[PDB]
């Protein structure tokens, strides 16, 4: 067998050497050396020490300033939360796991790092699919008559978090489960055996489908109808606005796919060639480049959302003087409304 099956886990190493070792008992060490699991190690460490600040400021700054409540803005408030769950929830056991060689913790700091990690993408893609709505009432306007207020707004937000749970909640009491992977310092879905006695085989495909599949045929098709209203450029005359978080929206799914898709690649891989021949580096790369899920969203916004990016530096500053290149919002200033 290439693999070691354990009634628990599934190593990616051989073990006609004896040297194989349940990753929640002891170092993995011998599928790679102890620097690389250094290196994790850093590698998380500094994932936990820049997606703490870039998610919590997001939060704070969204609260604070009392009129950044269009859709988008709940949508981003969402992730920023999700992010900051992901960096205590699992990035926390991550670390301690790549630190001292192995889970730890056991399966509950695996169920943690995989749980944490899994609601943490799929509330992502979730919101992906909100905004891919909230996107196309605004530019392909249907009703002759609709805007989102925080009504609707707060309605997709709680829908990416039932959504989110159906996909991670499960395999945490009885489909499915999380199990260790690549150098064994990261939890995942169970793909590697089939375990009948909880279902891996049928969850895996409710996932591929439910939750990826279909979430992005959904934003895909979308898009293919806001591909002659808002063409694809950038630079009432309100257009330029709508116009323009757009194209936010969409360099947010191109980023999704960079990080999940080299991990669902490999993820579906697996699945399809159970008991092959692959090794702990395998999928510690996609597993662990994809971490970076937790982080990366906030940036985007703070550099293509003029708006939030001065409402940032307005709470950074405490008073003013956003240098530049247009509506606002904030407390004690200029948060009053200018609506009709
Ligand atoms: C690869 O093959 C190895 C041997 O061929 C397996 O190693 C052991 O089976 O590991 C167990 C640990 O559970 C050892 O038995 C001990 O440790 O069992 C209890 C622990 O619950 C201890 O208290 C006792 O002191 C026992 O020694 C075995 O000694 C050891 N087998 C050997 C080297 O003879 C190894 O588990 C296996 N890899 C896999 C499938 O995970
Ligand atoms: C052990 O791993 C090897 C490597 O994948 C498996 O060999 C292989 O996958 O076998 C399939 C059919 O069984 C062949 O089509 C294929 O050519 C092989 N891959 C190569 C290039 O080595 C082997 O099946 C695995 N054994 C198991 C299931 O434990
Ligand atoms: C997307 C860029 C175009 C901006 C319009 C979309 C978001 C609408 C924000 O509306 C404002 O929300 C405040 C509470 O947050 C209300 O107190 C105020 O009366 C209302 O007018
Ligand atoms: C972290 C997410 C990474 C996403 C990177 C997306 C940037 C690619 C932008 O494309 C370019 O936009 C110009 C303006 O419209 C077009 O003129 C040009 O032809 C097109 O190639
Ligand atoms: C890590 C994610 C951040 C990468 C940014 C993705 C590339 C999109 C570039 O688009 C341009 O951005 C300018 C901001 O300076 C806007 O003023 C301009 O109208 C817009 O067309
Ligand atoms: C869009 C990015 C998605 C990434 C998906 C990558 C999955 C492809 C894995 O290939 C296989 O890997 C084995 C060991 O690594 C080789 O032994 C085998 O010959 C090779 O065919
Ligand atoms: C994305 C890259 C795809 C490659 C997938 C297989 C990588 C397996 C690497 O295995 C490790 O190589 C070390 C150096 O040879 C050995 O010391 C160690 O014992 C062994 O476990
Ligand atoms: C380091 C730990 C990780 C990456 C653990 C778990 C991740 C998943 C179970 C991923 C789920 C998926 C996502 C977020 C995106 C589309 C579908 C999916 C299965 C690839
Ligand atoms: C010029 C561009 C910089 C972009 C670079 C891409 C090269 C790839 C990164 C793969 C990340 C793997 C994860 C870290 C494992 C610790
Ligand atoms: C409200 O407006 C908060 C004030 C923000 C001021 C930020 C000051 C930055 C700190 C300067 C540090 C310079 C390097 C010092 C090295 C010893
Ligand atoms: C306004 O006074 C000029 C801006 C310079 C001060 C801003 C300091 C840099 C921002 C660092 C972000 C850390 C925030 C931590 C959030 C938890
Ligand atoms: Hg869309
Ligand atoms: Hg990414
Ligand atoms: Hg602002
Ligand atoms: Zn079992
Ligand atoms: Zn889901
Ligand atoms: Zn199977
Ligand atoms: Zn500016």
């Amino acid at each position: 067998m290439n693999g070691t099956e354990g009634p628990n886990f599934y190593v990616p190493f051989s073990n006609k050497t004896g040297v194989v070792r349940s990753p929640f008992e002891a170092p993995q060490y011998y599928l790679a050396e102890p620097w690389q699991f250094s290196m994790l190690a850093a590698y998380m460490f500094l994932l936990i020490m820049l997606g703490f600040p870039i998610n919590f400021l997001t939060l704070y700054v969204t609260v604070q300033h009392k009129k950044l409540r269009t859709p988008l803005n709940y949508i981003l408030l969402n992730l920023a939360v999700a992010d900051l769950f992901m960096v205590f929830g699992g990035f926390t056991t991550t670390l301690y796991t790549s630190l001292h060689g192995y889970f730890v913790f056991g399966p509950t700091g695996c169920n943690l790092e995989g749980f944490f990690a899994t609601l943490g993408g799929e509330i992502a893609l979730w919101s992906l699919v909100v905004l891919a709505i909230e996107r196309y009432v605004v530019v392909c306007k249907p009703m002759s008559n609709f805007r989102f207020g925080e009504n609707h707004a707060i309605m997709g937000v709680a829908f990416t978090w039932v959504m989110a749970l159906a996909c991670a909640a499960p395999p945490l009491v009885g489909w499915s489960r999380y199990i260790p992977e690549g150098m064994q310092c990261s939890c995942g879905i169970d793909y590697y055996t089939p375990h009948e006695e909880t279902n891996n085989e049928s969850f895996v495909i409710y996932m591929f489908v439910v939750h990826f599949i279909i979430p992005l045929i959904v934003i895909f098709f979308c898009y293919g109808q806001l591909v002659f209203t808002v063409k694809e450029a950038a630079a009432a005359t309100t257009q330029k606005a709508e116009k323009e978080v757009t194209r936010m929206v969409i360099i947010m799914v191109i980023a999704f796919l960079i990080c999940w898709l080299p991990y669902a690649g490999v993820a579906f891989y697996i699945f399809t060639h159970q008991g092959s021949d692959f090794g702990p580096i395998f999928m510690t790369i996609p597993a662990f480049f994809a971490k970076t899920s937790a982080v990366y969203n906030p940036v985007i916004y703070i550099m293509m959302n003029k708006q939030f990016r001065n409402c940032m530096v307005t709470t950074l500053c405490c008073g003013k003087n956003p240098l530049g290149d247009s509506t606002t919002v904030s407390k004690t200033e200029t948060s009053q409304v200018a609506p009709a």
